[PDB]
DNA sequence: AGCTGCCAGGCACCAGTG
DNA sequence: ACTGGTGCTTGGCAGCT
C-alpha cells in the first residue's frame, strides 16, 4: 500500500482520510490519534462510514484538527477555523481563525468568522490582556510565528498551526488585505498605524485564501478592537461570571441561558458577543437602552417574523463561496418574503436607530420574485439530481420535461396494452441502470412470454425481456432528461451570477437582522423580567435599589432577596463579614453582572442603578497559590475605575499571615488602588477598618437559627457580623455534643484576646 | 387512537406483545426470519440509538406499526453500541419450524443482554472487572451483594451505615446495581449506570434463601459461613434471580458465595479511597494511579486480581505473610515465568463462557494453548522453595487429558464462529471426513465436467460455475448460445451469458448440498459434545484459573518489589507504624527529580502527630505515603521503604478540606477505634476567624485522648502546635522549608518539632503579590505577633 | 476495483378466483 | 379459503461497469 505513503508525505501534519470502498480509512499515527478522538477501533488501522463523515468530520474539526480527504489524490480539505457547511457548525456558536505573534514591542492578533466576513485585530499590550483575549475569542483554529517566545499563552490550546516568519512581514500584509477591500490604503478601517496588527491580519488572511482557493468576496473589512472601548475581563473573572458556560463547562445556569432568547442563530451569536465585550462607549449604550424602551410593544409582532428570516448571514457566506445548496436558497428567499412586514410592523416604532435598522435590513423585491420564480416550494438537498427549478421559468425546461413525461406516460401505457394482449397480469415494466427500462413477468407466467420478447435477467421468482419499443422509448426518457438535469444546473448557477452583484447589501441586511433579533430580545427580557434602565454618571459610582442576581433568581424556586448597594469616591470598599454559604458570593457576582449588563446596553434586574464608569472587572470568587496568583493580578492591575470583588483570602494560610495579607490588601485596594471594592471576610479583625481608614465601611450578612435548623438569610446589612455559625452547623451535621462544648470554650479563648 | 384489544391484532402482533408483555421497559429484538426486528416505540428508540432507518409494517385495521430492524448476522455490533449505553435488550429467537407451523412459529426469549451479565469478549474490557450487584436498606442498615458474572465469583455483605455503603459501591463500582424499590437513602444510588429498580417481593428472604440453596444444591448455607447473614442473603436473592432470568441456562460456574465481614479487611473510606488515587486518579483517568505503577502483571485474569487486592486489604497475618514468602522466593525467576505466563491468557473469562455454553472456537483453542504451558509452568515452578508456591502450582493443574482432546478435536487456528463449520479436525470423527469426502471430490469433477463439455461442444467459452440463488450452472457466452446443445436446460440468462443445468450436474448439486449440510449438523453436535466432556471437570478448571492469576500476581510484585527497590515489611502486636526512609510509590515515579524520603513513628503513646509547613511543603502527600505504604503491607507487597513495621489497622479514614466536611467528621469521630489509621488534611471550617480552628483543635483532642486512633493531622493553623503541651499522646512535625531573602525552598524532609514560623507571606510574594503589599502584610504581622 | 440492487426469511397485506 | 404477487429493516456480494 505505498500509493497511501508518498500521498500522506504531502501533508504530514494533517488526518489523512483515504478511501476505500464505503469508508474513509487512517493509518500508522493518524489511526491511533482518530480512534482516540472519536471512540472508534484500532486494527494500525481504523475505519469510519461514507454516510456519516461529515459528522466525523464535524467532531475532529470541534477538536481542532484538520483533515485531508483523499477520493487517488487529495481532494478535500477541512480546516477548524475554516469551515462554513452548516454539517459542521454549531447553529449557536461562533467559530473563529486566528493568528497571533509577538515583537519585542508587543502582541499582535487577528480573528476572522470565516462565514460573516466579520475580520478584527488588535495589538495587546502585555502577556495578561493577551490572555484575556484568547479566552475571549477562544478561536477553533490558531495561526503562530515559528519564533513565538510566549509559548505559555498558546501551548495547551486546540487547532495549533505553526507558522513561517514571512507570512508576518508587513509589506505583504499591507499589499494583500489592501487587494482583498480594493483599496490603495487602511485608513477608512483606522488600522493604518497598527503595524504588530496588520502582520497578524495578512498571515491569517493568506491562510484563510490558501484553504478555500477561491475568493472571498464577504471579507470586505476590518477593525481594529482598542482597549479602552472595552471593560477588560480576565479569563479567571470571564469564567467565574458564567456568561455563556457555567463553571463545569455546561451552557446552563448561565448569564446568556437567561437572556438569550433571540429568534435567529445570527442573533444568538451576536448577543453572546456583546455579553463578552461590554462597551464603555455610553453613546452607544443609551442608544442601545432607547432601542429597548422603543421596541417594548412591538416584541410580540416582531419575534415570529424575525424568526423565519434564519441564519441569512451564514447562509450568505455559501452564497460568497458559490457552495449554497438549493434549500439556502430557498432559507433566503423565505427570508426576503418576512422583510415588507418587518418593515410594516418598525414603521411606527419612534427610534432613530430602530428606523436605521429598519432601513438597513432592505428589501430585495426583484431578488424575493427571482426565487419564487425560479425554485420550487420545498426543493431537494442537492441540485445533483434536479427537481430543484420551478415550471414556468424558463420555456426551454419545460419542453424537455414534457418530452420525457410523454416518454414516461407512453411507457405506462406499454405496460397496460403488453398486460391485456398477453393475459398475464403479473407483466410490469421497470427500470435499472444495468438494463435500462425492462418487461418482468414472474416465473411462473414466464413461459407465456411472448416470443418477441428477448430475455435479459432471470431472477429467482422472475424473467426481465427487452423488446425494441422499450428501447425506443427509453432512449426519448434518458436523453429527454439528462438535457433537463444539464440545463437545471445551468440555471441554477446563473441564479448566483445575479444574486452575488447585491452580497454586500445582503450582507447589511442581515447584520441589521442580527441586530434587531439582538435589541428586540433585550426589549422582551427586560419587560418580561422586571429590569430597569440604569443611568450613567461621571465619577466612579454604583448605586443600586433592590438589584437581583438575573440567573440566581430565575433557576431556583426559594424566593430572590434584593439588596442596596452604595459605592462612591466617599464608600469605596465594604468589608463583608458573616456565612458565605452562598449569600456573599452571589451578593457580589450580582454586583458585577448588573456593571455588565448596563455596559452592554441591556436593562437591569434592579429597582434602580446608577453607575459610573468601569474599566476592568476583577472577580476573585469562587489551592492557597492560586488564590494569591489572582490576588496579585488584581493588586498590579486594577485602578480607581476597577471593580474589584474578593471572596475571603487568608484561607489556606495560617491565621496571622491571612489576616495580615488581607488586611494588607484591603488598605491597598482602599487607599492607593481606590477600586470600587467589595471584600468578603471571615476576619472581625477586619471590621475595624472602617475606624482606621476613610472610604471603608462595615457590611454584613446574619443567620436565623429556628426549629432544627438555621436558615441563612441574604439581606445585606449595615455594620460588623456579630456572630459565627460553624459550631452551630457542626452541630446540625452531627459532631458529638461534648465535642462542640469543647470548641466552643477554645473559641471564647482565642476571640476575647482581641 | 385505536382499540387494541388481542382480538384486533394479527397471530403475529399477538405473540410479539405477549413477549414484549415480559420484557416492558427494555427493548425487544424479536426475530423475524434473517432480521431482529423491533416495533413501536422501541423501533423509534432503536432507529435513534443504532442510527438505523425508522420505517413502517403496513396494517389493515389501520395505524402503521412504527418498524426497524437488523440482520442476525450482524447482531454483536448492535449489541456494543447498546450495553455501552446502559441498555438492556431482551433477544427472542424462532423455536420451531415454520415449516410445520400453522401460524408463527414459536418464539422465546432465550436471553437479555444487560450492562452487568455480559460476558462476551467482544463487549467487556479485558483488564477491568464487570460486576452486577444488588442493594437492599433496612432500618439497621443494608445489604449488599456482587457477581462476577465471567468468573462466578459471588459475595455478598453488609454494610453497617451509609459511609461504608458508599465505600463498598466505590470499591466494587458495579455496571449495574438493582436496588429494592423501597430503599431511602437514594443519595448513594443515583446518578449511578445501569441503575435497576426491583419490587420488593425479590429481596424476600425464604425465596433468597431457597434459590441459592438450589443454586448450590446444597440444604442449607452454613457451609459458606452466611446463613446467618439474612441481609446480604436477601441482596443475593435478588440478584441470583436476576442472573437467571437474564441467562435462562444453567449456570454451573456460580458454585458457593462468601460473605466479606468488616474484620477481613481494612476498610477505606470513599474519600480515602479517592485521595490515594488507587486504581483512578483525582481528575478520573487510568494513569498516576497506584495500580499504573504496580500493575505490569501479564495477563488479564492477573491484572482484574490485582486491583481487587489493591483494594481490598487482607487482615489475615497467615495469607500476608504466605504472600511475601512467596514474592522472596520468586524473584530470580520472574523473567522466566512472566513469558509463559502471558501465554496462558484470560482462561477465566473463557471458563465462563464453557460455563454459559457460548464458548466459540478461538476460546476453545486458547484454552488449549494455555493447557500447553502448565508443563513448562510447573517446571519451572517445582525448584522454588516456597510451600505456598508449591500449593499454587498443585492447584494449576495440568489437564493432559483435555488438552489431548482439545488438540485432536480442534484444528489450529478454527474460525471465529461455529455457524459455518470448519472447524473440527480432520481424523477426530469418521463419520463427518466421509461427509467432507464427498464435498471434495467435488471441486475436481466441476472442473473436470467443465473441460469435457467445453471440449465436447467445442463452445470456448463454456464454464461452470455456483451461484447461491440459482444453484449449479454452464455458463454460455450469448453470442455463442444459440449453440448450446438441446438437453442444456435453461437455468439463468444474464446481459451476455446463458446459464444451463444438465441431470449430471443437477445430481451433483443435490449430493454436494445434501452432505454439506449433513457435515456442518455434525460439526455442531460433535462440538456441542465438547462442552458436554470438558464441564465435567469446571471445578477444577476454575481452581487452576485462579491459581494462574494469583500466580501471575505475585510473580509481578516480586518483579516490582526488585525493579522499584521495596522491602518486607513485618507486623507488629499493637497500633503503630515505623518507618525508615519512606516513599510515594506514584510519585517518586513520575517526579523528574529525586524523592525525599521520610521516616514516620506512630505508636500507641506517639499516636497524634499535627504536622505543619508551608503550602506546597509535602504535608499531603506525606500522609498519602503512609497510607498506601499501609495498603501495600496488607495486601502481601513488599513497600517503598528501608524498613517498615506495622501494627493492625482495622479501617483508614480521610478527610481532606460546609455540611458535608461536618458530616464526614462526624463520621470519623462516631466510628474509628484506637486500630484506624485517621488522616486530617487541613479541616475546620467557620464563618469567622476562629470557629472553625476551634472546631479543628476539638476533633483533635477528641481523636486523641477519647478514640484513641492513631492520626496524622495536617494543618495551617499554627495554634495547634499548642496541641502537644496540652493533650497526652501528641506531637509536632514538620515540613521544613529554608528562606534565602527573596525565595522559599522547600526541602519535602520531615523533621520533629513544630516550625520556627509559618511561611504565608512567602508563599504569596511567590505567588507575585506586590512587594508594597507583602512589606504592610508583614508590619501588621509584627503587630499580631506582639500579642504573646 | 466502484456502484446498484437482489436477496436473506419471516409475516401480513392485497387482489384475483372459490 | 386458497394462490401468488408485494413490502421491510442492513449487510453481503453478484453482476455489471
Ligand atoms: N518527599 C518529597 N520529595 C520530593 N517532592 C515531594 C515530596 N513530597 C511532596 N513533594 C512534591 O511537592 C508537591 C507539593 O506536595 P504537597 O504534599 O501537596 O504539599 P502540601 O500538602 O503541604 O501543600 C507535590 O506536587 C510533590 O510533587
Ligand atoms: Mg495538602
Amino acid at each position: 500500500m505505498q500509493q497511501y505513503l508518498r500521498l500522506k508525505a504531502q501533508h504530514p501534519e494533517i488526518l489523512l482520510f483515504y478511501r476505500m470502498g464505503d469508508f474513509y480509512t487512517l493509518f500508522y499515527d493518524d489511526a491511533k490519534r482518530a480512534s482516540q478522538l472519536l471512540d472508534i477501533s484500532l486494527t494500525p488501522m481504523a475505519g469510519i462510514p461514507y454516510h456519516a463523515v461529515e459528522n466525523y468530520l464535524a467532531k475532529l474539526v470541534n477538536q481542532g484538527e484538520s483533515v485531508a480527504i483523499c477520493e487517488r489524490k487529495v481532494v478535500r480539505i477541512v480546516t477548524p477555523g475554516t469551515i462554513s457547511d452548516e454539517a459542521l457548525l454549531q447553529e449557536r456558536q461562533d467559530n473563529l481563525l486566528a493568528a497571533i505573534w509577538q515583537d519585542s514591542k508587543g502582541f499582535g492578533y487577528a480573528t476572522l468568522d470565516i462565514s460573516s466576513g466579520r475580520f478584527r485585530l488588535s495589538e495587546p499590550a502585555d502577556r495578561e490582556t493577551m490572555a484575556a483575549e484568547l479566552q475571549r475569542t477562544n478561536p477553533a483554529e490558531l495561526l503562530y510565528a515559528e519564533d513565538f517566545a510566549e509559548m505559555s499563552l498558546i501551548e495547551g490550546r486546540r487547532g495549533l498551526r505553526r507558522r513561517p516568519l514571512w507570512e508576518f512581514e508587513i509589506d505583504t500584509a499591507r499589499q494583500q488585505l489592501n487587494l482583498q477591500f480594493g483599496t490603495r490604503d487602511l485608513v477608512g478601517f483606522g488600522v493604518e498605524n497598527a503595524p504588530r496588527g496588520l502582520c497578524a491580519a495578512g498571515c491569517l488572511l493568506q491562510y484563510a485564501k490558501d484553504t478555500q482557493r477561491t475568493t472571498l468576496p464577504h471579507i470586505r473589512s476590518i477593525t481594529m478592537e482598542r482597549e479602552q472601548d472595552s471593560i477588560i475581563m480576565d479569563a479567571a473573572t470571564r469564567r467565574n461570571l458564567e456568561i455563556t458556560q457555567n463553571l463545569a463547562g455546561g451552557a446552563e445556569n448561565t448569564l446568556a441561558s437567561v437572556l438569550d432568547c433571540t429568534v435567529t442563530p445570527m442573533g444568538s451569536r451576536m448577543l453572546k458577543r456583546w455579553l463578552h465585550m461590554p462597551v464603555r462607549d455610553t453613546r452607544v449604550l443609551l442608544e442601545r437602552q432607547q432601542t429597548i424602551g422603543a421596541l417594548q410593544d412591538f416584541t410580540a409582532g416582531l419575534q415570529p417574523v424575525l424568526r423565519q428570516v434564519g441564519d441569512l448571514e451564514r447562509i450568505l457566506a455559501r452564497l460568497a463561496l458559490r457552495t449554497a445548496r438549493p434549500r439556502d436558497l430557498a432559507r433566503m428567499r423565505h427570508a426576503f418574503q418576512q422583510l415588507p412586514e418587518l418593515r410594516a410592523q418598525l414603521e411606527t416604532v419612534d427610534s432613530a436607530p430602530v428606523q436605521a435598522l429598519r432601513e438597513k435590513m432592505g428589501e430585495f423585491a426583484e431578488l424575493r420574485d427571482l426565487l419564487e420564480r425560479a425554485i420550487i416550494d420545498t426543493p431537494p438537498v442537492l441540485v445533483r439530481d434536479g427537481g430543484v427549478i420551478a415550471s414556468g421559468y424558463n420555456e426551454e425546461l419545460d419542453e424537455w420535461r414534457a418530452l420525457a413525461d410523454g416518454a414516461t406516460d407512453y411507457l405506462e401505457r406499454l405496460e397496460v396494452r403488453e398486460r391485456e394482449r398477453t393475459g398475464l397480469d403479473t407483466l410490469k415494466v421497470g427500470f435499472n441502470a444495468v438494463h435500462g427500462y425492462y418487461i418482468q413477468i414472474s416465473r411462473g407466467q414466464s413461459h407465456l412470454a411472448p416470443i418477441n420478447y428477448m430475455r435479459r435477467q432471470t431472477l429467482k421468482n422472475a424473467e426481465r425481456y427487452i423488446i425494441p419499443e422499450l428501447k425506443e422509448y427509453e432512449d426519448k426518457v434518458l436523453t429527454s432528461k439528462g438535457k433537463a438535469l444539464a440545463l437545471e444546473k445551468q440555471l441554477y448557477e446563473e441564479l448566483f451570477d445575479l444574486l452575488l452583484p447585491h452580497l454586500e447589501a445582503l450582507q447589511q441586511s442581515a447584520s441589521a437582522l442580527a441586530e434587531l433579533d439582538v435589541l428586540v430580545n433585550l426589549a422582551e427580557r427586560a419587560y418580561t423580567l422586571n429590569y430597569t434602565c440604569p443611568t450613567f454618571i461621571d465619577k466612579p459610582g454604583i448605586r443600586i435599589t433592590e438589584g437581583r442576581h438575573p440567573v440566581v433568581e430565575q433557576v431556583l424556586n426559594e424566593p430572590f432577596i434584593a439588596n442596596p448597594l452604595n459605592l462612591s469616591p466617599q464608600r469605596r470598599m465594604l468589608i463583608i463579614t458573616g456565612p458565605n454559604m452562598g449569600g456573599k458570593s452571589t451578593y457580589m457576582r450580582q454586583t458585577a453582572l448588573i456593571a455588565l449588563m448596563a455596559y452592554i446596553g441591556s436593562y437591569v434586574p434592579a429597582q434602580k442603578v446608577e453607575i459610573g464608569p468601569i474599566d476592568r472587572i476583577f472577580t476573585r470568587v469562587g489551592t492557597f497559590m492560586v488564590e494569591m496568583t489572582e490576588t496579585a493580578n488584581i493588586l498590579h492591575n486594577a485602578t480607581e475605575y476597577s471593580l474589584v470583588l474578593m471572596d475571603e483570602i487568608g484561607r489556606g494560610t495560617s491565621t496571622y499571615d491571612g489576616l495580615s495579607l488581607a488586611w494588607a490588601c484591603a488598605e491597598n485596594l482602599a487607599n492607593k488602588i481606590k477600586a470600587l471594592t467589595l471584600f468578603a471576610t471571615h476576619y472581625f479583625e477586619l471590621t475595624q477598618l472602617p475606624e482606621k481608614m476613610e472610604g471603608v465601611a462595615n457590611v454584613h450578612l446574619d443567620a436565623l437559627e429556628h426549629g432544627d435548623t438555621i436558615a441563612f438569610m441574604h439581606s445585606v446589612q449595615d455594620g460588623a457580623a456579630s456572630k459565627s455559625y460553624g459550631l452551630a452547623v457542626a452541630a446540625l451535621a452531627g459532631v458529638p455534643k461534648e465535642v462542640i462544648k469543647r470548641a466552643r470554650q477554645k473559641l471564647r479563648e482565642l476571640e476575647s484576646i482581641s
